[PDB]
């Protein structure tokens, strides 16, 4: 009865993961590092004992010791019993008041034609962030500017490409689930714990494709 | 070729709709109110400006006044570019102080006997919180909102000391319920204190 179906069925899915409030906590005590769990406290911000386990990919925590502060933005996929936030990734190092006010500029393409200049379309405090934390800011933007996961929009492709000093164009691919996707499948991409330096940060390029 | 859609589709509505963080704030400055809504500061909190509109139903604003203190457990029913959160009801007076049990039963049989699955630390705390919460837990042991279980009707009943007991329906949605038309119901900021609080009485059916 129709070729677009599954592609609907996949921005379904997109649509429900993305709308989400995610797991925000700035300077943070790493209490304890195995081969791939970062265990943080955040504690002081609940008033009782609570953590985020972040679970990542080999060799990411050996970048990190513990007792070293860290920022968590990260989005949760499963929810439990326990006083602990469950979350892929999103750990960067805390260097400073974390109240950066850098400029973030961008370029919106449909079908291969600028369409605007994005000025500040989304905000990032920390000099240093995951492209998790960029990735689900701009998807936000565009789910709620553009509609990009709503099954009436013509948009059944896209990347998001960020440009970063030194030819390093991180690209993205904005509908990247199937119809039986859950919030970890769809979240597991972020366990590589990828970030960037904002010094480092040019400008991002979203580019939307109705064919 | 699809079987048992509506039941399904019903079910995925709600799951969707509570697998979520909610607006938790304590001790709150309310910044201006008007006949339906709640504009509360937590700034403070966010590190940069930011607010929160609680929308409720006529004659509940009027209950509290500008600068009071309140506490906040609210369910995000929209996401918007501007640094406010939407929810409904959730507004508790934060006092200066600042015991849940029940059973479970499935299809007649009792599960669980006074069992304590959840924790509320307020003296004062709206049903939104207590309902939440127990659908999360009802989520995460039973999945009564995955379509693949075989919970499709439940009651979540509420006894208050010296009161009538209350009841709600946990598959509260239509196949076409969208999360505020799910959490439209907390609009009505209903309130209890946990000193009145007796117990809960969760009943789900596969039949």
């Amino acid at each position: 009865k129709s070729d677009s179906e599954n592609i609907k069925d996949v921005k379904l899915q997109l649509n429900y993961a993305y709308e989400i409030i995610p797991v925000d906590y700035t300077n943070c005590n790493i209490d304890y590092l195995t081969t791939h769990d970062f265990y943080i406290d955040i504690s002081s911000y609940k008033k009782k004992n609570f953590s985020v386990d972040s679970e990542v990919e080999s060799y990411i925590t050996t970048k990190f010791t513990k007792n070293q502060k860290v920022n968590i933005f990260g989005l949760p996929y499963i929810f439990t019993r326990y006083d602990v936030y469950y979350i892929y990734g999103g750990v960067t190092p805390s260097v400073n008041s974390n109240s950066e006010n850098s400029k973030i500029v961008g370029n919106l393409l449909i079908d291969g034609v600028q369409q605007k200049t994005l000025i500040n379309p989304i905000k990032i405090d920390k000099p240093i962030f995951t492209i998790q934390e960029f990735d689900f800011k701009i998807r936000q933007y565009l789910m709620q500017t553009y509609k990009i996961y709503d099954p009436n929009s013509p948009y059944i492709k896209g990347q998001l490409e960020i440009a970063i000093n030194g030819n390093k164009h991180e690209s993205f691919n904005l509908y990247d689930a199937t119809s039986s996707s859950t919030r970890s499948d769809i979240f597991k991409k972020y366990k590589d714990n990828k970030t960037i330096n904002m010094k480092d940060f040019s400008h991002f390029d979203i580019y939307l494709w109705t064919k």
